[PDB]
């Protein structure tokens, strides 16, 4: 808090936003939708919109970044980061992440002339996030670079789209209606064994606070020799344990769903950043947990002949959380045939119009969407790549 | 130290140990099969044969029982595909049974009813019945290990084993399994798969990140690193392609000393080895393996859980044809998934539905397709492929009983 930032906060580059436009945005209670101005035009006429949370931080956290990279071939490069505990991280990793993967992929260009080739790339990918951060981890002392991000980036390689993932992130392809999912989360619920697993094995950053196992609530002292249920690192299913007082630290992983903690701390068990997080109060580090490793799947852009509305959405947890994979594919579906197939705009809108579907309408009792459901609260950033251009 | 149990082939076989002696023959080979007089729950079908000379004894081991739960029936099937020995596979054909019996026995009332209970905002989290019998096998398997970690010290309980078992508890498959062994189930010409196998190849990750973080277990003679051949002193310095435990993909490298270590892992596929010793990464025993002339134990890299699969009997109304096929390796290291799939729905159309020697024969023609028959080039099936030399062991079970 007492260093300089390393760039300053603002809104993705290619939104053009003037700085007054920028405060005109972070408005709480009208929520302004921001889209990508037809002026710009961003590549592959890429669709994007964004709204700002409802009031939870005073900064829209989420950043985006969208450029065409140069190995010394070209290289197409999208990227969400979604925020949380500040805005460094994610400002740092969209302007910086793309030079890690240029410099990583530039140690294979040469062979990408003709071990598969897929492998080479994923294996950049992988180590520019690896790159990324311990450059965040490093530059720490000299810049405020605060909290920590997810990060979802996809680049076009010779035909190939690859999407890396690191944390809650989520990126769908609705080809002809069809929904394939390009990526899976990653928190406490389903990287349970994890996260367990290294508590067991070095179970002194538990810090004589927290245990390992997970019980289908919180034990009370109360509870002591009684068969209670618990789940181990290698299990899967559950047993019955008898109490014996370890069992009585606050579980390491505690919550059902979207509401599920790692430490009693953070929902989001990858990304960038949070060198420094700690637990609640306590001198304990998270990031001992926390992974830098995406998980990398791959859409082969040949196999198929795509048509105007066969699109690649990706967008932050803020979209997800209210609306499900059909939902969305709904949503595209009945909104891009009724778009000129040759307007440049078009991706753009039908990015507005799910922003808006996740936003929803504000009300005495808050934000509403269909069917009386509670709108996301959360800061929302959508693209919309139409893969036409792949073709 | 003596023999905890003796050395014999499955109790259903019924045979006498002359018997035994002519089945251990290298060169003939001869498939046993279950004699039409003895009768295995669900009229399941069992063949087997002796590996073409890697070991005097056929050290795979099965067993298969209706089990009584008491505080209902239990139906069991298991495999063991033993190695260094045959203590391990014998004791746990033996005894696992009854540490599955014997966790199931804490749960069975809740089994019998709706919803499961924690003891004997404020938000709980509900587990289904399903997700107890799933935690009792995977205890079982801790158990089972365990035992014969103690009981080690007074019997001669050899080398280890893989475990695949199955039970049939009201009305849903469970499949348990530790090791390379496999279970599909093919019904109506189509495959589902029900195991996963556990091995350098499919384990790589779990196996170089606890080497990254319990560097010990490697005792300067192991690099927790992968990379594509064997790593020469001629090539410090040099830019390498390597793979580490947080990586789907190859990057680059400078070599670095360390880099010159064995592999952890090393191999091409299935024939992939941990610490240039054991082909497979899960199962029982193996408590004082050790490196390959070293004093490194291997047993910190090894895991006694199984994945479990569930298949729910009630949604389909099976076929005399439809079957649940459990073969330990020695099958499947030449038979994919579609041969045997066109093997069984080629071969069960010719017997008489009603015929409960039916899927024994099936068993036995699964066995005789991947032996093979001996002339002089070899052990070879169809197509002059290469027989397997392996112990084969083949369990047929007849989905169309849980019905
Ligand atoms: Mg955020
Ligand atoms: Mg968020
Ligand atoms: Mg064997
Ligand atoms: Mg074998």
């Amino acid at each position: 808090s007492d260093l300089p930032l390393r760039f300053p906060y603002g809104r993705p580059e290619f939104l053009g936003l003037s700085q007054d436009e920028v405060e005109c945005s972070a408005d709480h209670i009208a929520r302004p939708i921001l889209i990508l101005k037809e002026t710009r035009r961003l590549p592959w006429a890429t669709g994007y919109a964004e709204v700002i949370n409802a009031g939870k931080s005073t900064h829209n956290e989420d950043q985006a970044s969208c450029e065409v990279l140069t190995v010394k071939v070209s290289c197409h490069y999208w990227s969400l980061f979604d925020g949380h505990a500040g805005s460094g991280a994610a400002v740092v990793a969209s302007r910086l992440l793309q030079h890690h993967i240029t410099e990583q992929l530039q140690d294979i260009v040469d062979i990408l002339k003709n071990i598969p080739h897929e492998c080479l790339v994923i294996g950049a990918l992988e180590s520019a996030f690896k790159e990324m951060d311990l450059q965040i981890e490093r530059e720490r002392s000299s810049y405020n670079i605060s909290g920590g991000c997810t990060a979802l980036i996809v680049i076009c390689l010779l035909g190939k789209l690859y999407v890396a993932n690191a944390g809650a992130s989520r990126a769908i392809i609705i080809r002809n209606g069809e929904i394939i999912p390009m990526s899976s989360e990653f928190t406490p619920e389903t990287e349970r064994q994890r996260l367990q697993y290294l508590a067991f094995m070095q179970p002194h950053l538990l810090g004589n606070e927290f245990t390992h196992l997970e019980f289908p609530r919180r034990v009370q002292r109360k509870e002591l020799g009684k068969k209670m249920l618990y789940r181990d690192f290698n299990m899967t299913g559950w047993a019955y344990k008898t109490i014996e007082d370890e069992d009585l630290k606050f579980p390491l992983i505690y919550g059902e769903g979207k509401k599920a903690r790692v430490m009693a701390t953070i929902g989001v068990t990858r990304g960038l950043g949070d060198h420094d997080l700690k637990v609640h109060d306590s001198n304990i580090y998270i990031k001992p947990f926390l992974s830098s490793a995406p998980e990398v799947r791959i859409y082969d852009l040949s196999k198929y002949d795509h048509g105007s509305d066969d699109v690649l959405i990706l967008a932050t947890d803020g979209l997800w959380d209210v609306l499900s994979n059909e939902e969305v594919a709904e949503a595209i579906t009945q909104f891009l045939p009724n778009c000129d197939p040759d307007d440049p705009h078009r991706y753009t809108l039908a990015a507005q119009d799910l922003v808006m579907r996740a936003r929803g309408v504000l009300k005495d009792r808050g934000w509403r969407i269909s069917n009386d459901r509670l709108g996301s609260g959360d800061d929302i950033s959508v693209y919309v790549i139409p893969l036409i251009h792949g073709n």
